[PDB]
């Protein structure tokens, strides 16, 4: 009898929440922040660093995890992980609360990093990278980044198995997990991923030449056409890692009593994907979406529809929201409209919230950071391809923030739609960051 | 099969930690705060108020609870309690983390306040006072404060039974749990409760003329022996609650599947006890103590030796740790030495740490608010009968704070002793307070 959310939630997890062909996506907006049970551990010392939140939830249980670095967020020697496996429940007065059932600190010699979780029928699958050298150091590591598929079962026990990267990520130099969540689809769990591709490798050659240029809604990038093409053509090998091709990619693994069984990579064509970066594998109802961080020139939040057959996947022309920009360094700030070759941004995923009877997406929820270049002013709101709804603010004052990963669901019992935005926040006295789960109820005008 | 601490801990919970005869109690001291699994939920909204912690850990599991008011700590409207049942575990590296197994939000049609939890073999026993009026108002409500004995079972479910206060606390006008953890002894759960006595009632006339005068160690009170007796006599009828007799008591309930089964109140004779205040029932080894907050004139930490005979217990002359003082308010400041009438102070307890082979208590661990009147600057450390050891600070700046309670334990394996100190700390952005569980390893100078 494995852990399941309370009955008030059954049928309201990971499904298409608001199907309204009439009303305007934006008429829907986030209410003020709600007080729920804060299930994400805060730093217990003045220097402790807790970052990189990853979270997924299936119709039965939810998974969560983050990074813990004793000395400070800058130290990159060792560090452990925190994992949680729980279920949603309600109080007599119908308040909701994330009730973790298994809370453990996974800490041993091995230094995992940038890990992603996903709710599977066995427990909480986690995809990790185990590093020695720094990111910069590893991208030069001719040999591909070491990876391991782990899992925290309903029994509180943890087990993992390193994946044979010398083959799996053969044509790579660096290869880390998208940090965003993974999703379970057809007995398989699909994680996002990116990293470096060994130049001139079989893999590097098919992408060689392939580019793609997504544009802003109302801003037509001036710079001549020949200029834009060439720029994009190179936006896949930024100077940050010495021209190395940072390619997107999606890994799948068979979900069974054997961790890391039947892995399979799927390297989409840059003719459709953009510069590789952190991403999340979403699943709402019957649709699937690959979220990709805006680490390149494109600023608007993206969403590449995903389809699966066999053990591989297929991306498609991305859904986009212009109001959903992210802070980033010039020439790739929040308003950037021209293809360039940078590498910045921050993880801030959009959650599919409103569809059409024809099951096409329309509205999304998530937490952006209003600010051209710096990582400031968290902001929660509903977004359509163009505009933004009334917003709710973490703070009406300038505020330091980081990764924000959202997720919505409904309490059928109290017919209400809630959204969970796990946001990295600045913190005093106890470390650099506090990973707090903001909770909002989706309300609509009249 | 019930939950239980990893074997590395078995034998190191609720026992005498240090048995020394010559070593100076103060030669031991707290390590720098450690980085462990923050198991205490933090606010999630800008106004959420989380206060009044309560902790108790038996040889098998640990219980924890705190209160939560939505609109800010001053609002008296409604409120709900957060609960957690868990056990201690270790990582591959041998680090420790409090792994909670049952995490819930108790919120309903009732308002529970000033609750105290205790680890019973049936789960996590809780005692709360259900309020429908403010404290001042209830201290004038001829009738007794309604209460209930509840319990979060190992299965996750919570159950409670209202007590027949009109008979049980028949001689009281108000009565609440000491907020400080209770203890399980001889098949009954024991809680420290306090409140106001119904003037002229049997329970009240017997404490007539009874008092005690606790003096500081070095200092000496000038005042006449006459002026002293009176002051001490009237310290039990302070002016904050209309001269009512603020009384101290201990409630025992039988631990069984029937909640509230055969409870029994014990009202110690004021020839030994000071004015009624928040308390706690500690059990270290074969020794039972009673901690009494210093809401009256006596500044030093108090630990009343508690012996038990069936359903009733007896108290003895306290152990005073004259260095372990609390912030008061003139004339009852941290330095106070003469008997007076006041209802101030704060909750900051001392856990029985160091013992004589003859079981006599020699030293204690705790965290005091190192100030004279205001509630500022936390500070952890070992305390003997007269002085404080080296100190570990939350911060070296002026830091606002409040309640703090501590429990220590030994990791039999590496034979290392640790003290967990839960303290309400000042917080920013998210609520007026953040309850952070502090962790420290007790060290010996050389
Ligand atoms: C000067 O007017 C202020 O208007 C504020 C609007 S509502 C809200 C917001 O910005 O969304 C609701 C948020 O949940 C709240 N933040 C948190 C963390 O709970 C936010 C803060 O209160 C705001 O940032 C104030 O600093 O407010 C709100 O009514 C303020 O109280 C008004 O003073
Ligand atoms: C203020 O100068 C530094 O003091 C440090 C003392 S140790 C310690 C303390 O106050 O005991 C250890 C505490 O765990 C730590 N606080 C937290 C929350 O982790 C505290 C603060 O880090 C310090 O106080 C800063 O405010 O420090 C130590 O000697 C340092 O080397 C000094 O530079
Ligand atoms: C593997 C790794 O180092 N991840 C880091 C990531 C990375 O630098 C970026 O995705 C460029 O690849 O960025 C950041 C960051 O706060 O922005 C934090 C992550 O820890
Ligand atoms: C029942 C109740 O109200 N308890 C309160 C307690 C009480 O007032 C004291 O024991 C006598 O004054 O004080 C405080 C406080 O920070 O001091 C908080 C508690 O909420």
């Amino acid at each position: 009898g494995a852990p399941i959310h309370d009955p008030d939630f059954i049928g309201g997890i990971g499904k298409e929440l608001i199907v309204d062909n009439a009303s305007d996506v934006t008429s829907f907006y986030p209410s003020a922040f709600q007080e729920h049970l804060n299930f994400i551990p805060a730093p217990t010392t003045g220097s402790g660093c807790t970052r990189i939140p990853s979270f997924d939830m299936s119709a039965t249980h939810y998974c969560y995890t983050h990074n813990v670095i004793l000395s400070g967020c800058r130290d990159h020697s060792h560090s452990h992980q925190y994992l949680a496996l729980g279920v949603l429940r309600t109080t007599a007065t119908g308040r909701i609360f994330f009730s973790t059932l298994r809370s453990i600190s996974l800490d041993d010699t091995q230094n995992r990093k940038s890990c992603s979780v996903s709710a599977t029928p066995l427990g909480c699958d986690m995809l990790c990278s185990k590093v020695t050298e720094t990111e910069e150091e590893d991208y030069n590591s001719a040999v591909p980044t070491l990876m391991a598929h782990g899992r925290l079962g309903f029994d509180g026990q943890y087990h993992e198995k390193d994946l044979d990267v010398t083959t799996l990520f053969e044509d790579w130099v660096a290869n880390y997990p998208g940090v965003g969540g993974g999703s379970f689809i057809d007995g398989r769990v699909w994680f996002s991923v990116y990293g470096g591709l060994k130049p001139n490798s079989p893999s590097d050659t098919v992408q060689e030449g392939k580019y793609v240029i997504y544009k802003r809604y109302n801003d037509t990038c001036p710079d001549e056409q020949d200029y834009q093409i060439r720029m994009a053509k190179s936006s896949y090998k930024p100077g940050r890692f010495g021209g190395k091709r940072i390619q997107q990619a999606i890994l799948s693994i068979k979900v069974s009593t054997s961790l890391g069984e039947d892995p399979v990579l799927t390297v989409p064509p840059n003719t459709v994907t953009l510069m590789g970066a952190e991403g999340r594998i979403l699943t709402v109802g019957t649709s699937h979406f690959l979220y990709q961080r805006g680490s390149s020139y494109f600023s608007p939040a993206l969403l590449y529809p995903m389809t699966v057959s066999n053990k591989t996947a297929t991306l498609h022309s991305p859904y986009t929201f212009n109001a959903f920009t992210r802070p980033g360094s010039i020439p790739c700030q929040a308003s950037a409209r021209c293809p360039n070759s940078c590498v910045t941004g921050v993880y801030t995923d959009p959650y599919p919230l409103i569809f059409y009877r024809n099951h096409t997406l329309r509205g999304v929820f998530g937490t952006m950071l209003d600010s051209e270049q710096a990582r400031l002013n968290p902001a929660s709101a509903v977004f359509d391809s163009t505009s933004r709804s009334r917003i709710t603010r973490v703070s009406s004052s300038s505020t330091k923030a980081a990764y924000t990963t959202s997720t919505c669901f409904k309490v059928v019992k109290t017919n209400k739609t809630y959204c969970l935005s796990i946001a990295e926040i600045s913190n005093t006295l106890f470390g650099e960051f506090r990973i707090v789960p903001l909770l909002v109820e989706i309300l609509k005008n009249d």
